[PDB]
């Protein structure tokens, strides 16, 4: 069995993936975003070295999901006027998880055309260093960030790419092209559609 934690933070799908608005019905907007979740999840449960798949959300919607695919689910209670509220999540997360596992992984929930190899061979080249992240598909975000025995000193948010660099975690190399495919704009979700989505995500666009 497996050694990996595992963290996905998932926003209030109304607040959610906003810049896909001008192609969705907010009620599709949702369903699009729930449905990204549905299949990170689905792709991350193959991979043999998770010891434990954590949602933190305030989202009952998605709490609902994620728990309904057998993951772990925190409430998040961070407050609305909290500055930070992503990594503010991550790191309410990492406290419980660090409980239970040394090594510690934080990956994107809008990961639809995400493959199980792809994320076990991140999680492989990551086991070399203490802190390592892999970039998203245009480079200025964070598909993935990975803490083994130490602290994951979480940067998501604008530009977190380079202030991961900064703070010392090591870029991992690797095209895994489903993995890197976060879908945030229309022209990421029609790059992740060409790698090919799950079946959650194929149903609701």
């Amino acid at each position: 069995d497996g050694d990996i934690g595992l963290i996905i933070a998932v926003k209030r799908l109304a607040a959610a993936k906003t810049r896909l608005a001008p192609v969705f019905s907010a009620q599709t907007r949702e369903n699009v975003v729930l449905a990204m979740l549905v299949d990170t999840l689905t792709a991350a449960a193959g991979v043999g070295s998770l010891r434990s798949i954590t949602v933190i959300t305030p989202d009952e919607a998605a709490a609902a999901a994620a728990a309904g695919l057998g993951a772990d689910v925190l409430a998040d209670p961070t407050p609305e006027d909290d500055p930070d509220p992503l990594n503010t999540a991550i790191t309410a997360a990492e406290r419980v998880v660090a409980e239970g596992a040394s090594n510690i992984v934080v990956l994107q929930g809008d990961l639809p055309a995400l493959q199980t190899q792809e994320l076990a061979e991140a999680i492989s080249a990551a086991r070399h260093h203490r802190r390592s992240f892999v970039a998203d598909r245009l480079g200025t975000g964070t598909a993935v960030l990975c803490a083994f025995g130490t602290a994951l000193h979480p940067r998501f948010g604008p530009d977190s790419s380079a202030r991961h660099r900064r703070s010392g975690a090591v870029e991992l190399t690797g095209a895994w092209p489903g993995l890197r495919c976060d879908v945030d704009t229309p022209a990421d979700l029609t790059a992740a559609r060409q790698l090919g989505v799950g079946p959650a995500t194929a149903r609701a666009v």
